[PDB]
């Protein structure tokens, strides 16, 4: 379907996200085993390691900040760096090929509650399709694959019917 892709050479799905709000651990093991080409980081204890004092249900399901998120990457050797925005396909291109991962920070646009729920997934690259469209490849931990994400699109229909919207990003992991 495509005649163009770059993706992160080493990217892996090694585990996935159930019962949790680990989502950012996922998302950043992933990018880091990617980039340093390892399988020592996991979503528990990237978890862990942020959250030591949580045990029990506030340990399974309390997520982290964008702020912690940031910290994790600049403790793990990466100049980790937020864009308030979705990045261009451009600039998904040059971050992939310089072997640097992409954290996607989203937002539900359903809510029942008025709350909208964080969720945080990894870029894998980007693709040109066969016929021009400019897509980035997307793995929500959720899922044993990726998803094709227009380029103009900052709306990410994920695999359950809900819809996130691609707020903010951390690049550099």
């Amino acid at each position: 379907r495509a005649q163009y892709v770059n993706q992160l050479k080493n990217f892996k799905i090694r585990e996935t996200q159930g019962n949790n709000g680990w989502c950012a651990g996922y998302t950043m093991s992933a990018l880091l085993n990617a980039t340093y080409n390892t399988d020592r980081y996991n979503a528990e204890a990237v978890m862990r390691y942020l959250h030591p004092n949580l045990q029990g249900d506030d340990f399974q399901f309390t997520g982290l900040t964008p702020q912690e998120m940031m910290k994790y990457g600049k403790s793990q050797g990466r100049d980790t760096q937020y864009l308030n925005r979705m990045p261009s396909y451009n600039e998904v291109d040059k971050l992939t090929t310089n072997n640097k991962d992409i954290a996607i920070l989203g937002s539900r646009v359903e809510s029942t509650d008025g709350i909208h729920a964080g969720h945080a997934m990894a870029v894998v690259g980007n693709a040109e399709l066969e016929g021009g469209q400019e897509v980035i490849m997307i793995w929500n931990p959720w899922d044993r694959g990726f998803m094709t994400q227009d380029a103009e699109s900052n709306i990410i229909p994920v695999s359950n019917g809900d819809h996130y919207q691609w707020n903010s990003s951390i690049y550099g992991y």
